[PDB]
């Protein structure tokens, strides 16, 4: 029924991460609707493949590999999404599901038609962004500035420097999402902008603080 | 790489019986470019399943349940092809090979949207017609009038009658089809008009020689 199980474990991860919840073999397992022992087997097998790490304190790391893949998947599965609700006319509530089935048989090929024919590839059907569009191809710690890539990743946030700052503005922006020091984030650069998220509450950061907020790695 | 075994196996059927040709073992696996002997134990586990049956000169023999769920097979094939053809914009020669993959992961709902947004779903690109829209829903032997069904099946003629038909430009039409008696023919109705078949090359019959067309199973 998974259709491609390897491939909707990374896509589990990816919207977890997406969420900002921890991605744990419990929470794949459980939406998923596959047993904790299932998970732990399948898991084992996709770290021997080179696609994900099981971390120290358990949480799962997409390789880079990994993550290329999810995203390809994830991509794939908005855009058919967006193709089955702006053009098929399938009921809203079916769409999901048949995404779900369709995201691991649609080439690259399919999808670059996708993005010429539908009207706005910005998002899915159900709020979230479409990535991996672009691949397609149509003094503690580190800056976040230096620190960003454009492949997310979870890092703990280890200083702030608010006394050097002129953009005012977004320091309610991070207390409101609950960004402070010690807080574990999530960022990227896609952009020419650097996003700060925390619990699937996204901050959008301008330069002046992208420069200022050093972070460490988990 | 097949998606969905089985279902592959009943569509090379299927299409090895649309153009006339003895749905064999070594013919399957040709097609899917698998090995005689794996072919031999996919097929073993189709019988077991409920879907085919090895006839004793070794032609495979769908059962209703088997050919059921072939047309089901092929009817998503070809609407995912004037799918990818007509509104995706696919080019021609991957329309094929994505459809492939489609065809073992569309709904049903989703073809009776197809079937819908669709100018036309008479034919695929590729020529043939798409079968199973109504299941969608939206005096040797016997004569061909009693012996066929909306499901086609391969029969035997024994007897023609030429000397009680008034129309008589079917005639030819038979001969150069080369259905004479003792041609092995495939039969349906489809309708209110029944269709004989050698080689791939159609006939439709008109009723007053539907009744004189006697056929025995083969
Ligand atoms: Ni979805
Ligand atoms: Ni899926
Ligand atoms: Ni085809
Ligand atoms: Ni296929």
């Amino acid at each position: 029924d998974l259709v491609d199980t390897t491939a909707m474990y990374l896509r589990t991860i990816y919207e977890l991460e997406e969420e900002g919840v921890t991605p744990l073999r419990a929470r794949i397992a459980e939406r998923l609707e596959q047993s904790g022992p299932t998970v732990s087997q399948t898991v084992a097998r996709m770290e021997r493949d080179g696609l994900v790490v099981v971390a120290s304190d358990r949480s799962l790391q997409m390789t880079p590999t990994g993550r290329t893949l999810a995203t390809a998947v994830m991509r794939k599965h908005r855009l058919a999404e967006r193709l089955l609700t702006d053009i098929i006319g399938l009921d809203i509530n079916k769409v999901h599901d048949e995404a779900d089935r369709w995201e691991h048989v649609m080439s690259d090929e399919v999808e670059r038609r996708l993005v010429k024919v539908l009207k706005d590839v910005s998002r899915s059907p159900f709020g979230n962004p479409i990535p991996g569009l672009d691949e397609l191809g149509v003094a503690p710690g580190t800056r976040v500035i230096d620190a960003a890539t454009s492949m997310p990743r979870k890092v703990r946030i280890v200083q702030i420097n608010e006394i050097f700052q002129v953009e005012t503005d977004q320091f309610t922006q991070l207390l409101d999402a609950d960004i402070r020091v010690g807080s574990e984030v999530e960022i990227v650069d896609r952009d020419g902008h650097i996003t700060l998220s925390h619990n699937g509450k996204d901050v959008e950061l301008l330069d002046d603080l992208a420069h200022t907020i050093r972070i460490e790695e988990l």
